[PDB]
């Protein structure tokens, strides 16, 4: 089950919304500017998402997306089992905060190299995801997917 | 080195324009609509590419980017070797354009469960990526680089 679980976060910035989905197992992420969280944006978000790695659970952040008639027909659409993002283990709060504060971080030591926001996002996902920690999450995606499908 | 060589592609449908990047030993894609193909785009486009996948070479679509300040300074930051597309392989050209047709054929299929094409362009990259040819290139690229990685 593991390689095709990831988790949904929005975390706010600059007056705009930054999606993310992070690959749980790995720490790998994928992420967008949004102006507003919406269904409509979180479902195109999903099929992206899905069209590029193979996602079969999805945690959602909160109840209204994982309500949402048009997140659940992207879910249907693109064969991702829909779940809540309720944390039954109490450090997945904590590990999101983390990973929120650690974002943004990135994001004002490449604010300046990047005229829009969205640049800035996509400079920060890049660093996240080629940082070594020794493997990057990048890395490790691949690996466990790999893995994965040698059985 | 194969692992990490990707092609870029530009197509036309709907007075709009698709970009689209190949993992050239795979056949996966990733793609986006855009209104038109300018530096700007191209290089936002590579950003969020090589921020996903280690990419190591861009075989670029045209002149024009291959020329662009602005593409260059993207593939300078993110550490993407640029390079042209030229077809010193005379099939290199066939199976791009058998690529477009094949994706518009997807999109056409598709094209009436979306109101937006850029619905329907992810739409197809989902199926061309899913697709079993026996391995579908989401399988392959991931094999190829947890490879890579291991040797
Ligand atoms: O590195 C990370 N992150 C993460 C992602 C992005 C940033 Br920036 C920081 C941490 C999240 C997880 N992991 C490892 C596995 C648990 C989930
Ligand atoms: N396969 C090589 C790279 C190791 O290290
Ligand atoms: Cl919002
Ligand atoms: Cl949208
Ligand atoms: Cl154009």
């Amino acid at each position: 089950s593991s390689p095709g679980i990831w988790q949904l976060d929005c975390t706010h910035l600059e007056g705009k919304v930054i999606l993310v989905a992070v690959h749980v197992a790995s720490g790998y992420i994928e992420a967008e500017v949004i102006p507003a969280e919406t269904g409509q944006e979180t479902a195109y978000f999903l099929l992206k998402l899905a069209g590029r790695w193979p996602v079969k659970t999805v945690h959602t952040d909160n109840g209204s997306n994982f309500t949402s008639t048009t997140v659940k027909a992207a879910c249907w659409w693109a064969g991702i089992k829909q779940e809540d993002g309720i944390p039954y283990n109490p450090q997945s709060q904590g590990v999101i905060e983390s990973m929120n504060k650690e974002l943004k971080k990135i994001i004002g030591q490449v604010r300046d190299q990047a005229e829009h926001l969205k640049t800035a996002v996509q400079m920060a996902v890049f660093i996240h995801n080629h940082k070594r920690k020794g493997y990057s999450a990048g890395e490790r995606i691949v690996d466990i997917i790999a893995t994965d499908i040698q059985t």
